C-alpha cells in the first residue's frame, strides 16, 4: 500500500557535487534535482524520501562531536515522522559519526544507516548513485534497528567499522565482525547476532567534546612521555599496546598509569593488531581496563558518550567492558 | 658449505614445557635443534647459535637491544654469508624495521623469524620458520633486513603483526613479499631496496623521546600540547583517509609551534594501507610519511634522531625512500 | 561525434520480462525499457542500435549455426560502427566468445559477449550494469579481442567457461588475468594483446562438427573407447589426469593409435581446474596433441574452426598447439 | 599403549629415493627413513605399521581391481588397528578416496587417503608434512569416514578433486568444507557428519564399469551420442550446462530417451566447477540429476552400484540419494 518514508540527512561528503571549470563543488539543492529525474530512485520498490542538505555541509575531516550532537537531534526531530534514516556523510570520519550515534541512540526501532561515496552522483559511473539507492531500498526492506554503515556493498555493525583505506579508492572494514547484510544480486541478511536492546521509547544521548588521549606504545617509550599523555585536561586515555596486550613491564612507566587511575582517569588497552581482541596482565595491575576487540573508533566515541552523561569513574570503567551496543565481543 | 649466524635473543621459539606453561630455558634450543637431524643435512648450511643472556621477551625490548643485535651481527659480519634473528613476535617487526635503517650497504642477508609454538612441541611453525630462514639466508640470499612468518619473506621496514589473538600473523600492506616459501621457494619480482656500493655501515640506535598519537575529531589543542611538551623531539601523528586532520586554528597553531621548537612532526594515515599525500598540516610544518607503517616512522626517527643530524636533516630525510620502508612518488 | 555501438540482442536473460512464471523473453521489450533510462543517452556514453534476433535463443539451445548468424551480423556492420556488444544467455556464452574469436582474423574494433542473471529492467539488475559498461568500454578502452564481461571483469573470450550457476551466475578465466577490470575506475591491465596480422578483417565460416569431448578415468575400457572415435567422429578432446597422464595398458592406447591412423584428431586436456598438461610419452607415441592449458570451450571452438576450414589433418594437428587467437599459453 | 594405525604404502612419491636419473621406488625405503626420524616416534603420534605395495601402484594406471585389493587390505586389518592411512599417487587419488567410501558401509574408525609432490627424503617435503598430519589426525580426532588429506585440509574423499598439477598439486571440495583444518592448532569444522548405519563393516566388492563420462556442447551430434551409448555402456555421465541445461533437439532427447528405454543409467552433471544441476527436457527423457556430485563420486558411485545385484530401478534411485554424504539433498 502507502509507501515507506525515508528521511536522508545529507550532512557533507562528495555527493550532491557537480561539475564545474574548477572542478567539482557543493552545489546547494543539486543532489535533490538530480535525483527528481532518476526514474530508478521513484521506482514502487523503492520507498519515498525527503532530503534535508546541512548548510553549509559538514567537512568530515572537521567535523567535532557537536556535529554529533547536531546530527542526532536532526533524528530525534524527525523519528516520529520517517520509517528509517539515512546519514550521508564525508568518508573520512564517517565511521566515527556511526559509532557515535549507536552510544547517543538507546533503544533504536527504526533503521540507521550512514554512508556516502567516492564519487559524485552526477558522474556516469557512480558508486555514489549504487549507495544511495541501496541505502534507501535496504532502510525500507531489510530494516535492522542499529545504526550501520553502508559501503562496498555491505552494511556493517557502525561501531565495529573503520575507514581501510583511502589512497586511489575509498574501503571500509569491520575487522572483528561479520557484515549484519551483504548487496549483491540478491540482498542477503547474515546470522550476525543482533546488537543488545532495552524494551523502551527511543532514548537520545547528549555528547559533547572530551579531553582524550589515544596512542601507540613502542619499545622503550619512556615514563616521561607518557605522563606528559596524562596531564590535565585529560580524562581518558587508550593505549594501543602489543599483541594481545602485552607493553613493557619497566615500573616507572606502570606508576605513572596507575597514578593516572588513582587521580580518575579512564585507562583503556586496545590491540595494535589489525584485528583480534585484548586478552589481559601488568597492566591489568596498575588500573587498565580491557578494550576486548573495539574499534578505536568505537572506544573513543563511546568514552565520549559515557563521559558526557552523569556518571562516576568506576561505573564508566565498568562500562567501558560492556558490550553496550554490540561494539564489542564479551568473553 | 654456506654458514649462517643465529642470534637466539628469545622468543615463544625457544620455551619449553612446565607446570605453568611455556617458559625460557637457557639451552633448550640448541639441545633441540642437536637432535633434530633435518637440521645436519647435507642440504642445510652449517650455522651457529649465539644464545642471548638474558633471554628477552621481546614486549620488554628497548632500542638498547636493537643495538645490541646490531653490535653482534657486525662482529661476525665477515664470518658468516648470511644472519637470522630469533625474536618474540610481539615487537618483531619493530626490531627488523630498526635493523634495516642502523645497517647500510648491507650485502648479505638479514632474517628476523620467530613462532607462535615453541620449536620443541609437535607440529610446531618454529622448526618449520627456521628450517626455512636458514635455508633461504643460504640459498636465496637478498642482501635486506627481511621478517619471515605464515611461509613469507617479507621486507621487514615494511612489516607489521597484524594478529596475536589464537593465531600469530603478519602483513606487509603496502608491499608485496620479496619471497614464497611453498612448495617449491620463488623469489617473487618486487624491486630490491635502494643501497650504496661500499662496505657495511653500522648506525648506533639510543632510546628517542617520541610521541605517537592518534588524531580524532574534535580533539583538543589543549590535549595535543601535552602530546608535545618536552622531552618530545619528534610526534608521530595518524590522520584519517590521505592524511587529513582538523583545520582549526589553535590545534593548527599548536603544531606549528612545536616545529619552531624544532619538534619533527611526520603525518601518516589511520588507514591499514595506503599513502598520505600532503596542505593544512604542511603549512603548519608537518612533513607527510607516505605508506610508511608506525614500526617503520618510529624506528626512521629513532634512527636519525641518534645520528649528528640537523633537524632541518631530519625532516628531509624522513620523506626519502632510505631503505625501502616507502613508495616515492 | 560520438562513437557508435552496434548491440546483437541474440537472446539471454538479460531482456527478458519478469512474470509469474517467471523470467520470459518479450520482442521489443529491451528496446521499450532502454528509451525509458536517461543514463544510457548520456553525452559521455555512445550512441547504439539494438539488432534483436528473431526468434531469441535460449544459450542452451545454440549450435554452430548460431555462431556463424552472429559473425556474419557482425562481419555485415562491421564498417558501419566502433564496436559491437553481443548480448547473450550465461549457459553458453563462454562458448560463443570462443568460437567468435577464431572465426574472426584480424579484428580491429571490440566485440564485447556479454549477459547477466537478472533482467535490465529490474531494480539493482546486474544486467543494466552489464550493458552500461559494455557500451562504455567498447567506446573508449577499445581492445581489439573478442572480450567477455561479467563481474565487472572483461576477460579473453577464448579464455573463459562459466564457473558456477546454482544461485548465482560467475565466470572464470583460469588461466589468464582479466584484460580489464571495471571498478570505481576503469583500469586496463598489463596482460598481453592477443596475436594477429596486420591486414583487413577475415571472417571464417564454422559449421556443426562430430566432435567427442571424454574424461578418462580409472580402468577406462578399450571397448568404451572404440566407441568415442567410431565415424562420424573427427576429434575427440580427452579429459586426461593431472599434467596429462592416462592408463597405459595396450588396448586403449592401440584405440587411440588406430584413431589418429583413421585421420581422427585427438586432443589432451587436464580434469584439474587450471594449469598446463605438459606431454607421459605413451599419450604422445599414440598420436595425442597436448592442448596447453586451453578451456574446454576453447579447444572444443578451436576444432569446429579448423575442421570447417577443410584443412589437412597434419595442419589442424599443428594448429591445434599453437596460439593462434591467445587461447593458450606457449611454451 | 598408545593407539596403533595402519599405512598401506600403495604408490605415490614419498617413499621413493634419489638417483642420477630422477626419482625411483626402491623397495623399503619409506619405512626405513622413517625409523630415522624422531618426530614420527614421540610420545604424543601414534604406532604405526607399514604394508609396502609390491609392486607399488602408478595412479595413473590404477583401475577397480585396485580399489578392491585396496579395500581388502583394510577389512583383513580392520580389527587389529584402530585407523588407517592410504598413501596414493595424486592424479586418482580423489577417484580412490570416492570408490572406497561407497564400498565401505558403516565404517566404525578413520581411513585417510594421502599422499605427497615431493618424496619424503627431500629437505622441504610435503611428505613428511602429510604423513605426520594424517597419523595423528588419524589417531587423535578421528571421523569415521573416508578422507582425502591434503593442502593441510582434511576433506570428505568422496567430495574431492584434484584441482592443480601443473607446477604444485592441489586438491579441492567444491560443494563441502573441510572435515577438519590442520593449520597451527588442529580444528574439527561442524560439518555434519555422513550418513552412517548402526551395523558391523561391510565391505562391497567392486569391478570395472563400462561407463562413458562426456560433455555436452553447443550443437552436439545425435550420430555421436548416440556411439557414447552403444553396447557395452551400462551408464553414461553428461556434463551438461549450469543448472543442468541441455539442447532440446528431439534427435538428441531421442537418443538419451531410447538409451534408458533399455536400461542405460543415465546422469546430469554440472560443466561448472561447483554447484547443483536443478532437474525439464532431460528429466522427461528419463536423465536422473547428479545433484552436485563430483565427476569422481559419480563414476565411482556408479561402479558401486553396478557391482552389486541390484535391478535398474533401485540403481537409478540411489545415484540421486545421498549414501555417503557426497551429495547434498534438496
Amino acid at each position: 500500500m502507502q509507501k515507506k518514508s525515508i528521511y536522508v540527512a545529507y550532512t557533507g561528503g562528495t555527493i550532491g557535487m557537480q561539475r564545474s571549470e574548477q572542478g567539482y563543488i557543493p552545489v546547494s539543492g543539486h543532489l535533490q534535482r538530480q535525483l527528481a529525474l532518476m526514474p530508478e530512485f521513484h521506482r514502487p520498490e523503492m520507498p519515498d524520501f525527503t532530503i534535508h542538505e546541512y548548510t553549509p555541509l559538514m567537512d568530515s575531516s572537521d567535523m567535532t562531536p557537536e556535529d554529533w550532537q547536531h546530527i542526532a537531534e536532526d533524528i530525534k526531530a524527525h523519528y516520529d515522522d520517517y520509517d528509517g534514516f539515512v546519514i550521508l556523510h564525508g568518508t573520512d570520519t564517517m565511521a566515527y559519526t556511526a559509532s557515535a550515534l549507536s552510544f547517543m541512540l538507546e533503544n533504536l526501532g527504526k533503521p540507521v544507516i550512514v554512508t556516502g561515496s567516492q564519487i559524485p552522483l552526477a558522474e556516469l559511473r557512480s558508486d555514489g548513485q549504487i549507495n544511495l539507492l541501496n541505502a534507501l531500498y535496504v532502510a525500507a526492506n531489510y530494516p535492522i534497528n542499529e545504526v550501520t554503515l553502508f559501503f562496498n556493498n555491505r552494511l556493517y555493525r557502525g561501531n565495529r567499522t573503520t575507514k581501510a583505506h583511502a589512497d586511489g579508492f575509498d574501503a571500509f572494514a569491520s575487522p572483528n565482525l561479520p557484515p549484519l547484510l551483504e548487496a549483491g544480486i540478491h540482498i542477503r541478511r547474515l546470522n550476525t547476532p543482533p546488537a543488545p536492546h532495552g524494551e523502551g521509547e527511543l532514548i537520545v544521548h547528549p555528547i559533547t567534546p572530551q579531553p582524550i588521549g589515544v596512542v601507540t606504545i613502542y619499545p622503550g617509550i619512556s615514563a616521561d612521555v607518557v605522563r606528559n599523555f596524562l596531564r590535565q585536561p585529560v580524562k581518558a586515555l587508550i593505549l594501543r599496546s602489543y599483541g594481545v596486550g602485552n607493553a613493557p613491564q619497566n615500573k616507572a612507566f606502570l606508576q605513572e598509569l596507575q597514578e593516572a587511575s588513582d587521580r580518575g582517569i579512564v585507562v583503556v588497552n586496545l590491540t595494535q593488531c589489525m584485528s583480534g581482541k585484548v586478552n589481559m596482565n601488568a597492566l591489568a595491575h596498575a588500573g587498565v581496563i580491557g578494550g576486548a576487540d573495539m574499534t578505536v573508533e568505537a572506544t573513543l566515541t563511546k568514552l565520549h558518550y559515557l563521559l558526557s552523561q552523569e556518571l562516576d569513574t568506576e561505573t564508566i570503567r565498568k562500562a567501558m567492558s560492556q558490550n553496550l551496543r554490540g561494539e564489542l565481543t564479551p568473553d
